[PDB]
């Protein structure tokens, strides 16, 4: 009967580990975890095969630390033309096991004990375990609606600016933000962010900012990296993930960029957690950088494209949201919808003695009775804030049409034509 | 200029990252690197690109998260067999990045503030570090030689039972283990099991089994696993590769089995670290153990086929070494060999890392003088015990005759047969 004093409490399992064995079980249409219901683009795919078929012995076999030279090289590549400086391939950036590992190495490598680290609800959900394990303290800002009557967008999801600088004080080590958000979509404007930035320049800390979803944003928004503000390169650590950036979430391969100083602690922890990652995934994952490097402006573009394809199918998940009674948050990003169901919103039916947020009863209800799996948005919330997203629920709309019509169907069934 | 993390260990001394830039410096002929210079089984490489190449869209997106279906129930299947235990696939098993990150798993979820850990020198680098981060003390024991008996294998090299028994006390958490030992080779037999066993019943602590290298035992003798022993599955944790398994080091893939009372601790580790692995690796490698499976009692298998083919090397090894001058411990199993260098010391030839440790002086310089290049196990000694590694060199002779020879052939320039 011991007991592990590390900050690793409760969490006996995510929700992913959770709701993935739902998924398992019940298979339902999984609208839930957060992937594509189709194949990447074939670059990609050829690569990897090239990789595993390749006539070099060393193809195979363990790769630097920090990063494979090939992708670093080629993320430097990229991220300098972004962030408008020359990042150091070597020194000032790390590749790591997903955005996953990326924010592990991060949050470890720079909160100590009794560092104060705010997050913004409704967050990814290991950002608040990540800091507790740190022997970090978690300070939590919702953002909410201006005023909801039917179908409104992200940008209308905010958070209050005078509770936000509150929460700034001498104890706060870190912040972090996720632009384009999950799993509202969210995408901070330049307001929003110069807000965060001034706060980080006046209490000297360090801004982690998550931006796996970078190339997903609709029109008319843009993705701005708040790295690129006045004086924040110097303090600011930015997130990427391959599994995002090229739809192929299976190969776990995600990045870390910023300043040499702040990027040195991520490499202690990294070197000393899995040390190296997989060598020619991130082989495959650079011949692709080094693809989309040669047409970047292209429409042809898997990071100009993907936003097209997916516009298409953010709007026709919104309508049939909305047709079944829901009210949808259009995201401005990404490829996640919350919304709020309805059905004892106003209509007080059905009880709940058993008392365990209805979001969590009704998603799950979902995927065993009518065979379509949202996610619970009140598993991103701190736990007295849970309440805040328990008349919500996140849906995945990265899927075939054919696939979107079929949540439709259930939906409509589900409900009554007339 | 960042100072140290934030009471963390600066582990910027992991020998690895300047002895692979000393390599791309003299291009020598490499015993140092840890991995083939040739190609591993076909059908695992082959594997891996139909993974890549699947019609299957989910092939290539988000797996389980403990473990990838396909690859745990290959793991229980096979182990099952070799424990003589029916092992469950889904909660005694934890597929993680690497045998690094088991370790790191276990050693986060099983070590707290103040937890002792016993640590047997040489260590594999990652043990000390690990233990440092997760606030745990290590303690230091190590295996020394017998050099009193001719020539010398890696049997010869053994621990003080009465340092050892006097080292465990009601504060000891952890007892670390690794067989077949890295670097000497050695291969606990029964007695040596039963001595660290018995310590751990009688103190209450949690072995930590690292057999990586479990399939590499030279006929003579026969690899044991601690967890076979009256008592013992209960408190310990076994730990595996994929890279060591099927000689695809790039491909970053581990397991730890055990009890699920056990791996619950390592779940809660995991599942906020990088909370799930690479697809396509995880199925190639279930293909790879699949097909092992089929023919496990025959010789063409390459869990008994690697020992013959590793044999051969090791033995043209020791030989040439022994011709040099130098000692060899020639070990039980694996592909690394540690050797006694009593060639000129730091009298003429020597002069570099003078204040630091001779191996790595002797190591440096017969790369840039000799154009070979070995390892320095002082590296893996606790800071008091250094001394013991100083006349020591490790090389590896999983490579190519070709190079074998070539290697043999400038050692002899360098000597001079009579
Ligand atoms: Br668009
Ligand atoms: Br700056
Ligand atoms: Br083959
Ligand atoms: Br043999
Ligand atoms: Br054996």
């Amino acid at each position: 009967k011991f007991d592990l004093p590390k900050r690793y409490q409760g969490s006996t399992k995510s929700v992913w580990v959770e709701y993935i064995q739902l998924a398992a079980q019940y298979k339902p249409l999984n609208l839930g975890q957060g992937f594509p219901d189709y194949h990447a683009p074939k670059y990609a795919l050829n690569a990897l095969a090239a990789a595993a078929n390749s006539p070099d012995p060393l193809a195979n076999q363990y790769t630097r630390g920090f990063g494979h030279p090939r992708l670093v090289q080629a993320l430097s590549k990229l991220y300098s033309q972004l962030v408008d400086r020359t990042i150091n391939p070597m020194t000032e950036v790390l590749v790591t096991v997903g955005a996953y590992e990326a924010l592990y190495a991060t949050i470890q490598g720079h909160v100590d004990e009794g560092d104060e680290v705010i997050i913004i609800e409704p967050f990814f959900d290991c950002y608040e375990p990540m800091v507790k394990a740190a022997g970090g303290i978690p300070r939590f800002i919702p953002l909410k609606p201006n005023k909801t009557g039917g179908t409104i967008s992200s940008a209308d999801w905010v958070l209050d600016n005078n509770e936000l600088e509150a929460l700034f004080n001498e104890k706060t080590k870190m912040i972090i933000i996720n632009t384009p958000h999950n799993p509202l979509g969210k995408v901070m404007d330049r307001a929003e962010l110069e807000v965060v930035a001034n706060l980080c320049k006046k209490w000297n800390v360090l801004c982690v900012s998550d931006e796996v979803y970078e190339h997903m944003v609709f029109e008319p928004f843009e993705h701005i990296r708040i790295c690129t503000l006045p004086g924040m390169w110097e303090r600011t650590i930015t997130i990427g993930s391959a599994g995002k950036t090229f739809s192929l979430t299976g190969w776990k391969i995600g990045w870390a960029y910023g300043p040499e100083a702040l990027l040195k602690n991520l490499q202690m922890v990294h070197q000393n957690c899995v040390y190296t990652c997989a060598t020619p995934i991130q082989e495959a994952i650079a011949v692709g950088f080094e693809t989309e490097l040669k047409r970047l402006k292209s429409p042809e573009c898997y990071f100009n494209s993907i936003s097209g394809e997916l516009m298409a199918k953010r709007d026709y998940m919104a309508s049939f949201l909305a047709e079944v009674g829901m009210n949808p948050t259009v995201p401005q990003g990404g490829y996640f919808m919350v919304a709020d169901w309805s059905s004892l919103d106003s209509k007080v039916d059905l009880t709940q003695e058993t008392d365990a947020r209805k979001d969590y009863r009704f998603t799950k209800w979902m995927t065993k009775s009518v065979g379509l799996q949202g996610i619970p948005p009140s598993a991103f919330y701190s736990e007295p804030n849970k309440h805040l997203g328990e008349d919500f629920v996140r849906y995945c709309f990265f899927k075939k049409d054919e696939n979107l019509q079929k949540a439709a169907e259930i939906l409509r069934k589900w409900k009554g034509s007339s």
